[PDB]
């Protein structure tokens, strides 16, 4: 819980701006309503709800951060509208059902850090027919070609393919190194020209979802290739929508959108799949929740026409940055 | 413990070449001797001991890097000379007392990550009149002038002096922020032109030092000023020596020597001190250990002739890269 971290999140104008934009333009959803702020991370969220004219804002509240919020609430003259309860939703108690829940629970590929579970858990404190900001989450995935990124892996791992690095033969660990390097999802951004087919969408309606739904989360796909080339993996990004009474407002991390701190995520295939235009690449992406507040990512994919296959396991716990 | 981190360590050619130089050039220290590799940092140290002709090399390594070390031992046909023992030194048992202990226990400012405490605890397995590689550690410090780095930090902290960020007053958290930003040391290299006095030296002898004992570490300094102007902070770096039987080999981290993955480190004061050529800048650097794996550092500085004071609490558990 560093202020540096909190600053970095505040600096993301798309994040902070869109959140604020969504709350103020949907004024009638906040005017004299009771709100719960479970997320933050920018720490600025319960203030937006005050600016939209909320009656009471219960704000929990991670052990840092509880104190950071406490100072700003006092200094912004809002002690009588915003209460700061240190801790976490599955650990604390609220004295009142709320109209709206607000939070910033999105990680890399939306689900990383598993904060949405705590978010969905908060619906124990939600009044019937109340809503949540954000309301839904659209995960997008599409196949990509990128020779330079694929090759990059082997140039790295080939360091181990030396028989006499300072008189030591490292070659027996080359295979383990390749596996490891391919096991990391790549966080950075790309030109859309590397996208081989139109993206499929997978939608989580936060208003109806139970927190158990986020433990397995299976995403099937049947891409219809626009371009001829080699598929090196699947690209991932996400959108969330703030569906209010007045207006639905979108926060998008698409590669066609201005850059955010979430960038985009690419999961490579260990064996590239050749596909033609008009060919269908099908398979499923499986995200298993793991013990390190992250996901084990399983990707199986085949080119229907040729029957070539892979067969790929990632751990979002150890992402490669760029 | 990822291959890759290990690969990063290895690719530091100064570090790897110097460790080999130290061992091979002091072969009479290893020839037919019993060695303890406690690092291990990069699995590679045991192999140097093996190249030097050690009779038996026990290598205490963590889990999982114990596996990766074993693979290399078998594939390099050294299974009769290198014995991997999984776990930690303050846990495991050795069938024998050892002639030499070898390790890579250095972090930033030398002491970071408190690996040295494991290193000195290994003296348990050391024969009387045994040796350690490295034998001693020299911490150098020098006052520096760097106008650009100072205001660069201050203007980042300056974010938190803001009466209306999306309608929110952050002003009250300035000072918590400034404290945080100036607590983090700057890991960077620099031109030696910025050095405002010849360095002073603090020696920690590993052969005699008790794990006690590296929990406090009081470093006094008394610089002769050489150049007039503003002292923006203190620069720190470490030399480490392998005092073998044939010759002493130094691994230097100094800004005058080729670059290493350790770079150099700087505490910048929250407020620069003015000093003239001929003046004395005296004071102490305190390194109070903490739970879990880092130091709380108290830098007390004054110009004798004035005497303008500075006291700053710097926290290693960050820091600021570049
Ligand atoms: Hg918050
Ligand atoms: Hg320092």
């Amino acid at each position: 819980g560093y202020l540096s971290q909190q600053q970095n999140m505040m600096q993301d104008y798309v994040r902070t701006g869109t959140y604020q934009r969504a709350i103020l333009q949907n004024h009638t959803d906040f005017k004299d309503k009771i709100v719960l702020d479970v997320g933050c991370g920018s720490g600025i969220l319960s203030f937006f709800a005050a600016q939209a004219g909320a009656r009471k804002i219960y704000a929990v509240e991670a052990s840092t951060m509880a104190q950071h919020a406490e100072v700003l609430v006092k200094s912004n003259n809002l002690t009588d509208r915003i209460v700061v309860i240190p801790g976490k939703v599955e650990e604390v108690s609220l004295p009142e059902q709320v109209d709206i829940i607000i939070s910033e629970p999105m990680g890399y590929m939306l689900f990383n850090e598993r904060m949405l579970e705590s978010y969905l858990h908060a619906k124990k404190y939600l009044k019937p027919s109340g809503n949540m900001f954000p309301t839904i989450g659209d995960v997008h995935l599409a196949p990509f070609t990128d020779e330079q990124l694929y090759m990059e892996q082997f140039t790295k791992a080939n360091f181990w393919y030396q028989p006499s690095f300072h008189g030591v033969d490292l070659s027996a660990l080359r295979g383990a190194a390749v596996d490891e390097y391919f096991r990391q999802p790549v966080v950075d951004t790309f030109d859309i020209r590397i996208l081989m087919a139109k993206s499929v969408k997978y939608t989580v309606n936060f208003l109806e979802a139970k927190e158990g739904d986020l433990h397995r989360i299976e995403i099937p796909f049947k891409f219809h290739m626009l371009h001829s080339g080699l598929v090196h993996g699947l690209a991932f990004w996400f959108d969330v929508a703030f569906i209010g009474s007045i207006m639905t407002v979108w926060l998008s991390t698409a590669p066609t959108e201005p850059l955010t701190h979430w960038y985009q995520v690419r999961c490579l295939f260990q064996s590239p799949l050749f596909a033609k235009a008009g060919d269908t690449l099908s398979g499923t992406c499986l995200l298993i929740a793991n013990k390190r507040q992250s996901y084990d990512i399983s990707i199986v994919a085949q080119v229907d026409q040729t029957g070539s296959k892979s067969s790929n396991l990632l751990d979002l716990k150890n992402p490669f940055f760029r």
